[PDB]
């Protein structure tokens, strides 16, 4: 959420930063709102302070008869629970529309309409040029009996696979790489975390109240009727993020760098028709995920770090990439500011998204309460947070048969991989 | 489910083998049942005959007035209808009683009526004898700070954890070790299953019908209201098993082993009392699962092999245990016969349950029409299915922990997981 004081002091300069997402914030519904609360607000805090007194007034008048007294106390008790109703319908109003508002984007954000007018920053590897027909990574898979999207639709549904043999081993490898490349070399702290989340985890990260359709949601338990209303993560930045909710951080202990490796799972609603084949777009993926919480003025400093922990992935691989800046039109919810490494893709003949690295601002540290204070000073400030993958583990399994393909089908195992594979070379 | 046609020639003596787990068949209903759906069969049968042979009467007449003749058929046909709705109400009677009878017990297992009369075979190693106080896994995971109780009610609610820094190391190279073990020495294929599966998956390993409530269940998505009606797996044993469903599989290529790394998910109805504090009976933990489909008569011997590959992971690992032999009245719905390995808990001052190998039989591959061919022979037969944990990697955490304790809180770490902790001895 978006500062509450910046929406109620200059509304039309943030209406314009917002429109260049292509948000229309409606400034005249939450001042006609606002004007209302302060009305409700002077009623109910005046019936709060005489109900007050006349409770008081009974207790005085009890150790000197407390009838005539006490139905007024009821008819006040009454009036002001009915008052406090109303005057919460209301916040409840202005909430569905302050907690529907995206971040505010960057300055250092190019603006766009969409995709289409994003700014390629860097660029790595060149693409390799074959000497056979390229073959995508569901032949490959079929070929090694490894990928079996047919049996994943027999136990479950589409949009989901079975990985059997030396392929389920490799992607094994591949998120052991990712883990063991942030924990020793970049300065994250590893971490195992629920994948199923409460209702204030997913309004913490952004994911309530606009994007409840794109999880998947489980029936309550019987024995926990009011307390299990969960959903399953669709990142671990959702798990992640949310660890320093309602918690005042020391400075000197930021900052606080996780990495975690977890399958995610997504609905993929209005994504009828995009990717109908392969191991992109699922509705169940690994990924090893960075997260970090830092000061608010070393988040661009650390979006700059973070990336490069991502593109450091690509680099060991040997997969060549393009490092995208995403314009205003083309950001995630939370973001302020976005790089997207899009991986070479030989089957697609183009460059396909596998990381998305994004500095939140303070969005979600304002929804969380997550602060830190320099014991210095008597100051508390919300923190910044910032979140990418390093890396989606199926797109990196793609990525990685198909750019590593022999002329036969066999898989080369990437150098920087063999280690996790006992040192062998080849697939098949 | 049990052969139908055993229920139907001796279910007296079925009844019998079943008392002994406590289970009381219906024996009276069963057969009031099979004499209705006689008569039903043959009333359906002969209307279906007549109504196929008035359809082609028609057809005859059409080449030669084909109205008083095509009134009939949709007399015929509206009746025909009814007959066979009235018919498959009655056989989904049948199936809510078939489907919730428990597998027959070998005659291997010991008479029990619970716990009490399960029978120890075997023991291996010595419950170490400290010179200072016990401490929990919990008390351990709070001295280090990797395991977090309270961030995980946070996140989600009860009977979660977040496990962060060397704790959470510790519990991936756990998993990564019984993985390499399984498929590196006792030839087992590594799988990545889905999480989530359907109800013919369910209905398939014998959570349908009789154990919904034991599991989260998701709500249909939207955009697949009609095939997402999807539990989270309480066992890679569903995923896995689930494999052979409508499969006839060459002898040749038997034995199937599979194994994989997966949290599993349980709603823990019914737990209400016992283990309110750590690792033990949590609604989502890791298990490394091993799954073995077999030749009917190879069974008894890959249940003991099976059993020596899961009790290899706590010999290697220096985790003193008991081997169980589970008696009548404690096994599992599935089971004809199971061997339990319970490992030695310092602070709970006895063993506790880390592994259930089972051997099915031929119950699971009746429900999921899973069968063997030899070449040889014109006669395809059921397949029999074995399932155990090797290991319940949360359990194997608690069991590594308090085990190697040190005196100051430190965590010796075992000889044959240094490899997989870059040689480190102890954490803190
Ligand atoms: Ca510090
Ligand atoms: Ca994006
Ligand atoms: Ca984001
Ligand atoms: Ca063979
Ligand atoms: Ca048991
Ligand atoms: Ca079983």
């Amino acid at each position: 959420m978006l500062d509450p004081n910046l929406l109620r002091t200059e509304p039309d300069a943030v209406a314009e930063k917002l429109a260049r997402r292509g948000f229309k914030l409606d400034v005249d519904k939450l001042r006609a709102l606002e004007e209302r609360r302060k009305v409700l607000q002077v009623q109910t805090e005046n019936l709060q302070a005489e109900r007050n007194s006349r409770s008081k007034s009974i207790g005085q008048a009890k150790a000197r008869d407390i009838e005539p007294l006490r139905l007024e106390v009821n008819k006040l008790g009454e009036q002001l629970d009915a008052a406090k109703s109303e005057l919460e319908t209301l916040l409840a109003e202005i909430r569905d529309i302050a907690l529907a508002i995206p971040n505010i984007p960057h300055d250092d954000v190019p603006v766009g309409r969409d995709e289409n007018d994003n700014v390629e920053v860097s660029r790595w590897g060149t693409p390799r040029q074959f000497d056979f027909e390229v073959r995508d990574h569901v032949t490959l898979g079929e070929m090694h009996g490894g990928l079996d999207f047919a049996a994943a639709v027999k136990l479950t549904g589409s949009r989901f696979v079975v990985m059997k043999g030396q392929l389920a081993r490799l992607h094994r490898a591949l998120a052991q790489f990712m883990l063991d490349l942030h924990t020793e070399q970049h300065g994250y702290s590893e971490n195992y975390v629920p994948y199923l989340v409460n209702q204030d985890t997913l309004y913490g990260t952004g994911q309530l109240p606009k994007f409840a359709g794109d999880l998947f949601h489980t029936r309550p338990l019987e024995e926990e009727a009011d307390s299990s209303n969960y959903a399953l993560i669709p990142t671990a930045e959702v798990p992640l993020t949310n660890l320093v909710r309602d918690e005042i951080i020391d400075e000197d202990d930021l900052p606080i760098k996780m990495t975690a490796h977890t399958p995610c799972f997504r609905s993929e609603a209005g994504s009828y028709g995009r990717d109908t084949r392969g191991l992109i777009r699922m509705h169940q993926f690994d990924k090893v995920e960075m997260v970090q919480i830092v000061r608010p003025e070393d988040s661009m400093a650390a979006l700059e770090e973070m990336t490069g922990h991502a593109e450091k992935v690509l680099q060991l691989l040997g997969l060549p990439y393009r490092k995208v800046a995403l314009c205003t039109g083309d950001m995630g919810f939370s973001a302020c500011k976005t790089y997207d490494l899009e991986v070479w893709v030989p089957a697609q003949n183009t460059y396909r998204e596998i990381s998305s690295c994004s500095n939140v601002w303070d969005f979600q540290a304002r929804r969380m309460q997550a602060r830190c204070r320099s014991k210095s000073d008597k100051k508390t400030r919300l923190v910044h947070t910032l979140n990418g993958s390093g890396l989606a583990v199926g797109r990196t399994l793609v990525a990685l048969m198909e750019n590593y393909q022999q002329a036969d089908g066999r898989i080369e195992i990437p150098e920087v991989l063999r280690p996790y594979m006992r040192g062998l070379e080849y697939i098949g």
